[PDB]
């Protein structure tokens, strides 16, 4: 599906 | 500076 | 003077 | 969602 | 500096 | 559903 | 800077 | 399905 997400590590 | 950056592994 | 800044580990 | 936040730390 | 962080409004 | 969003312009 | 961004309608 | 999609622009 979405896999990873956001974390602000890379955005 | 910018370290690491967006391959499309996680984003 | 200054320590730190935004990295993305926290923003 | 919103993890973490500002203390001073870092920021 | 590092002023108004979010709301909610946008994120 | 997913409204807002955020561009840089703010955040 | 930081531009650009993500609403979801790209995204 | 999914439509739009990650072109570089903003990511
Ligand atoms: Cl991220
Ligand atoms: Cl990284
Ligand atoms: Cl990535
Ligand atoms: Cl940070
Ligand atoms: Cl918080
Ligand atoms: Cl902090
Ligand atoms: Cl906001
Ligand atoms: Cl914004
Ligand atoms: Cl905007
Ligand atoms: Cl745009
Ligand atoms: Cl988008
Ligand atoms: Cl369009
Ligand atoms: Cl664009
Ligand atoms: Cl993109």
């Amino acid at each position: 599906x979405i896999s990873x997400x956001i974390s602000x590590a890379k955005i």
